[PDB]
């Protein structure tokens, strides 16, 4: 069973809730941060914090040593303009994973590449191209890659309820970080995922 992770984007909305609930499962967690005040202090902390960028590959292989999967919540914030950070973020993940004998992996893309790809609301385009281009490597890296699709991510407690399908439809275009965060760490403990697409979704 899978006891040591790294998680990349810890820091992020849905990366903090999912890095405590690791935690709090148990898991021995390692997260790659550019700025540790970006942590917080109360609630569950990780086991080990490598302070650099997803984007220095030497950063990267120290945060994937000796793990027993990755979750990547990697994202741009509030940026929306051409980008490459999340794919080659990847490009440096699936390379540590190799080097490491790190076989699994569980990544945040998003829904649009679910759904019509000629329905992406043209703000989001330039990092949708970039969820694609990510979403690329991971399936062609020869690893055990869950691709987590979500659509709207709120700020909706943690429920644990939410449906899972394979294709983009469910019960409704939302999740909370939460449950988002909790559906990433359910895929550490089956393969019943591993090279699909995942769209989780809840009516709250
Ligand atoms: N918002 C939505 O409704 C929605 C819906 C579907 C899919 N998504 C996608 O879901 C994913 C997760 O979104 P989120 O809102 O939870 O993410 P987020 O709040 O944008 O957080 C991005 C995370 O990536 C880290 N990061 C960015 N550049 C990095 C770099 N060069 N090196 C290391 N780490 C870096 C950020 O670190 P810092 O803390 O250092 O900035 C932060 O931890 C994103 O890809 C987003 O596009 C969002
Ligand atoms: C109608 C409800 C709604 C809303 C008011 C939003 O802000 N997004 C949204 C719905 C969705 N956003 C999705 C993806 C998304 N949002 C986002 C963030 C921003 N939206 C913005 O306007 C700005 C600005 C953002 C950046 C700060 C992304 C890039 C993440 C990033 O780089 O920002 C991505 C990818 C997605 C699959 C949705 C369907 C779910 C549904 O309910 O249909």
């Amino acid at each position: 069973a899978v006891k040591k992770i790294a998680i990349f984007g810890a820091t992020g909305q849905t990366g903090l809730t999912t890095l405590a609930q690791a935690v709090q499962a148990g898991y021995e967690v390692t997260v790659l941060v550019r700025d540790s005040s970006r942590l917080p202090s109360e609630g569950p902390r990780p086991a080990h914090v490598v302070v650099g960028d997803v984007l220095q590959a030497a950063d990267v292989d120290k945060t994937v040593a000796g793990q027993d999967a990755v979750i990547v919540l990697l994202g741009t914030r509030n940026d929306l303009s051409p980008t490459t950070v999340m794919s080659e973020g990847a490009r440096n993940i699936v390379a540590a994973m190799k080097a490491h004998g790190v076989d699994k992996v569980v990544a945040c893309t998003s829904a649009f590449l679910l759904w019509d790809p000629t329905k992406v609301p043209p703000r989001l385009q330039a990092v949708t191209d970039d969820h694609i281009r990510m979403h690329k490597v991971l399936r062609e890296s020869g690893l055990k890659y869950v691709a987590v699709m979500p659509p709207h991510i709120g700020d909706q407690p943690l429920t644990g309820a939410y449906t899972v399908t394979l294709d983009g439809r469910g019960p409704s275009r939302v999740i909370s970080k939460h449950d988002l965060g909790h559906f990433m760490l359910r895929c550490l403990t089956t393969d019943e995922y591993d090279g699909h697409s995942t769209y989780p979704s809840h009516q709250y």
